[PDB]
């Protein structure tokens, strides 16, 4: 517990299933502590986790058991208490649907004391692409789509450009999760 604290950025955290969950930052930190835990005696004692991972594990249960929810993301700021943004706008659950759900996300992720509901305003998250994509001067259409928003960047763009727009996209999506706005380049001339 601490033990493995001095085997190692990281938050050693237990769990109620009596697994150690070991937080990392990043991908690189997390293939590196699963390196090292898998040579010594805790090679089956603790679990390495990330963000990316467990918001991937979470959506697939999701996909089975509330396929229609507008979700965005979870994000582990705390790894003991997680913060699952949910659409105020598109969700269409009572309060004690709510809390129901709190409770299944935490029987999900052993190591989280509890798991936050917080209902995220819709206009922010467009607005954050639509800002983004200003600042870099790139024209775009907005498309929506079934339950989406497509910001589609027009343009004779050069590589350097698209490499922008990408880099732009994906720390987008780190923030809000791809569920909601969505991108596309349209290539022209």
């Amino acid at each position: 517990e601490l033990d493995s604290l001095l085997g190692q950025r990281f938050q050693v955290l237990p769990g109620r299933d009596k697994m150690l969950y070991v937080a990392a930052q990043n991908e690189r930190d997390t293939l590196w502590a699963r390196q090292v835990l898998a040579r010594g005696d805790y090679d089956k004692n603790a679990r390495v986790i990330n963000e990316n991972e467990e918001n991937k594990r979470i959506s697939i249960w999701l996909d089975t058991y509330y396929p229609q929810l507008a979700y965005y993301r979870i994000h582990f700021d705390e790894p003991r208490k997680p913060v699952f943004w949910l659409s105020r706008q598109r969700n269409t659950m009572s309060k004690k649907e709510l809390e129901v759900l709190s409770q299944k996300l935490r029987a999900l992720m052993p190591y989280a004391d509890s798991v936050n509901i917080t209902l995220m305003d819709d206009v922010t998250a467009a607005g954050q692409a639509e800002a983004g994509l200003k600042q870099q001067a790139l024209p775009y259409s907005r498309r929506n789509h079934k339950g989406g928003v497509t910001f589609v960047i027009q343009g004779a763009l050069d590589d350097v450009e698209i490499l922008r727009a990408r880099q732009f996209v994906d720390s987008y999506y780190r923030t809000w999760g791809g569920r909601y706005v969505q991108f596309a380049i349209e290539l022209k001339d």
